[PDB]
């Protein structure tokens, strides 16, 4: 396959709907041997379940709120693997009251603070302390949503963290571009996952975008899974800075009227 | 003129060649009546001079980071105004090694932090404190730069904030525009104020920018300063989260080749 | 007024609906002399009395398609101005079933070329013949709509060709800003006009921007001629390639979930 | 692989630098079924050797700018497939002086007409005329430049071009994406192709983009090839209305200064 050889790293793989589940499945398949992370030592088994799915037993605890944590994950991958060819962030979170209703309603320094630093900082922060390890050819890939972009309803302080954190991919392509490593994020459509279980006008969101996006369908983690193996590998070579949407085309259009 | 009765209050006037010092200049001779904002006791008889430039004796003090701060801002505002017209937010910070060299070298958690709190983060806070006494008409500007949309050489941490900042821009525009109030940046072109002496690649943007814009010319704190009076007023009704190019048209071209 | 010794050329006033005559009206409070082109016998004598409603006698035959008419126009206004400050290209033409229903239904050769070519190519040919008489400070300013960037119901072979007018402004600001004449567009939102009762899924369109923009409201001619002069003057003199959106904010965001 | 039974039509294959022919290449080696069209009787044995690499006899005539000639290809291609899979739109053609020195030396409605009629137009048409055979997850690709999102020296009325082909793609992408067929761009940074010895500030770009990208390299035909293979494959189905940037990251800097 198209990552043969490849040793990749996926962060934020919860649950079988999760999109780093998509991704780590479609990244299988094409070859690449892979390692996870997770957060709080009750999801320690459940992980530990979805790594030898993929024929793998390398799980590391990481909260990424913690600086000891994101260098000791580094130093545990580094007994196993000399190098690192891919790194998956897929990784976020805010205050419940930050991500519902009004924008100032929601708004506090904390809450500000704290959706920027799990959201937005964790991606350039993982790559700096995984770069000693990281090949020339390298790939790492972030998740995104349109939200970062155009204003809306109650994604909130979080389209401001996503809006830093694709201002980060361009900023790391440059930064590590020279040595060959490459640095990009997909803007994934709407798909039902545990993170969407915050405010449920992702059923509204859900309906309008399987009405109004150019393909009349919503995106399934197997379709952003796939592009994101694409992003990974050498086959996108000559891609990086880049924020692909894989939305069913739903961003390209003004939809519902 | 075009802010007649127009009621104006401006953070960032630090020097007169200030950003906001053009802002300024340009809201009084269109009309408006000026407040002024300052940081550190020791800028006191300075704004206070500024102020007076302007027919102002309404200075007060507010440092970004302090949410106390920010509260007895619009008491004190308050006071001497029952009704708020114009919000000018011209402040940023990040500390040097975070605005230099390379983007991974200058990052940690802290200095990701704070970059992220003064320059993102303070505008909606400003906005949100500030509403009670906001008039229907209403009109909030904030101040970003290029670096935000394209990764530019040294704005490195910065360039995430200001996206962040003009994400901002966005979400304040919705909560705020069913009341009426409006909400815009400019993103201004490098001009040679005292933020600017953090690193001279300055020089060489300057330099980059006069010769490869289309006016070939950079921007005056004037040019600035009228585009930000129009914002700020009834001539701008229609205009809402919009990020306006002050810049010689530089951000439209592929420079230097 | 802003604009004050100011002679500025309007095409594109076809009723006291037209965009143009929001623009007309606020250049000429703002104490601009205008000027006005009209395109066909019969509207002689309607654009007659617009023009001296706004002091002036200047009327001028053009239809875009024609090169002899945009070469005359120029020779004719010329004895009347040694120079043109201001030039509002306020014109746009499709085929009726170019910008109904299907995209490929209303698809052909012929319609795609007269959809170009008037909407499009007009602006920087009447730019191109301008120049010889072109103020060193003169501003062109053009309009276009939100389906230059997004795919919008019904707007079709239009959004092509509007894309290709905002690319015209770009290159023309780069073309004229040696000399410092400057090249903007405003991107109006809808507005009840004589071109709107093309197509009404403008009833729709019209009301899911009222519901949907972050003012909550439709833009108005007084709103859009407000910016347009603004554009057009010395307060924009930092201004250029640039598409401003008059549009109540409602391009930068997704509405109707 | 990935394009197993898949069955591909490539325009513009000229060279074995030609984009296409990376494109080609890729889609052949990932298990496509390959058919080419030529541009003149006198590339007839050109056109049929490279097919025959690619394990194909299937090659047909179509000059764009002819009606009869886009009918009757794919009239030619149904008589061999039942179905198409893949259509890769590889084509664009402006006169020599409008795509040299400045914009408005080189403007004439004719060169204007031109550059639009072969470099925009054929896209939709060629969708048009193919649509009746296409399968329902087909994949529709055309190629841009950065020279459609800004003003870059020389490429002048091309430009304009690759912006109204760009909003041809995401109206395309609404048209087609009921019945399930998507429709992409790639945006391909400089390579040295045929159509590249038009002007020679490519040596200029060339050098500029070296320099100045992330990745500090030009991108190569086999990198596009690959990024193309993908956006045509079921790896891409969640993915359309979608310009993607392979270029080495240029597109997301300012270089130079
Ligand atoms: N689901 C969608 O509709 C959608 C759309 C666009 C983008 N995204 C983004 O995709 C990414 C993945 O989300 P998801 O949809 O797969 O939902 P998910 O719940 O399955 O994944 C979220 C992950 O964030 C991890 N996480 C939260 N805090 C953490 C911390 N302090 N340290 C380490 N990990 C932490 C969680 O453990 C979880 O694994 C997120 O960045 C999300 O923003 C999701
Ligand atoms: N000068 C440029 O080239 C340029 C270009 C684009 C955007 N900008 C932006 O314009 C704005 C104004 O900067 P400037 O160029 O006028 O330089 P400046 O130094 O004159 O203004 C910066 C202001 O930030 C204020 N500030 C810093 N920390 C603060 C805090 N904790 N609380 C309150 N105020 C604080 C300073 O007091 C100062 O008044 C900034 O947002 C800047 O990012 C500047
Ligand atoms: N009305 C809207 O909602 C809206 C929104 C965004 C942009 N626009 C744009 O604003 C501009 C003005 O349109 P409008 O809304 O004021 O409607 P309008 O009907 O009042 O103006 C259109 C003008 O195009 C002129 N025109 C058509 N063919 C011409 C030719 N061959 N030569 C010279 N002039 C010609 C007409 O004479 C008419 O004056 C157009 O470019 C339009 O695309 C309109
Ligand atoms: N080479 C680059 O640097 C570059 C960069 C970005 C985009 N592009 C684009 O990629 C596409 C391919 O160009 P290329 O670089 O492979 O150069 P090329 O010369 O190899 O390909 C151009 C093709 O256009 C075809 N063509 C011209 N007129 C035609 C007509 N009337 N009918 C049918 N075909 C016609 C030519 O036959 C030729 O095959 C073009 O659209 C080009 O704009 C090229
Ligand atoms: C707010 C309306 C539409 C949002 C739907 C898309 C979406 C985007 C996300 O970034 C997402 O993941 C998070 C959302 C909020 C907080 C934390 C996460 C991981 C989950 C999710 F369903
Ligand atoms: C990094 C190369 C080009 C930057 C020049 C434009 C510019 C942008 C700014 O946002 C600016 O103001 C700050 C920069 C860094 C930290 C704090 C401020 C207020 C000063 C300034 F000169
Ligand atoms: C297609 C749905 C929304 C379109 C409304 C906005 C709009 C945009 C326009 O560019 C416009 O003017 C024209 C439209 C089609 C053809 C010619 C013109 C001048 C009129 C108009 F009402
Ligand atoms: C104008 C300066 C940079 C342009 C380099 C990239 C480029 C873009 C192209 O679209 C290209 O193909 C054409 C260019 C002009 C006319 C026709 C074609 C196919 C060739 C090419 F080298």
């Amino acid at each position: 396959g198209f990552l043969d050889g490849k040793r990749i790293l996926l962060t934020g793989l919860l649950s079988n709907r999760s999109i780093a589940y998509g991704i780590a499945k479609a990244c299988k398949r094409e070859g690449a041997e892979l390692a996870f992370t997770y957060v709080g030592d009750r999801f320690k088994d459940r992980i530990t379940e979805f790594a030898a799915e993929f024929g793998s037993e390398l799980v590391f605890p990481c909260d990424v709120a913690d600086d000891a944590q994101i260098d000791a994950l580094f130093a545990s991958l580094k007994t196993h693997w000399d190098s690192l060819d891919g790194l998956v962030h897929s990784i976020g979170f805010a205050p419940r009251e930050a991500i519902a209703g009004d924008f100032l309603d929601g708004l506090t320094r904390e809450n500000f603070r704290i959706a920027h630093d799990i959201s937005a900082y964790s991606f350039p922060a993982l790559a700096k302390a995984a770069l000693p390890m990281l090949s020339d050819d390298a790939s790492l890939l972030t998740l995104s949503y349109l939200g970062a972009e155009r204003a809306i309803p109650n994604y909130n302080t979080m389209g401001l963290a996503k809006a830093a954190l694709e201002a980060s991919v361009r900023y790391l392509a440059v930064s590590l571009g020279a040595k060959g490593v490459r640095v990009n994020a997909i803007s994934a459509g709407p798909i039902k996952t545990l993170a969407a279980s915050g405010i449920k006008s992702f059923g509204k969101i859900l309906d309008f975008v399987e009405s109004n996006s150019p393909l009349k369908r919503n995106v399934t983690i197997e379709q952003v899974g796939n592009a994101g193996a694409f992003l990974l590998s050498d086959l996108a070579s000559g891609v990086t800075a880049e924020v692909m949407h894989v939305d069913s085309g739903f961003n390209a259009v003004v939809g519902g009227m």
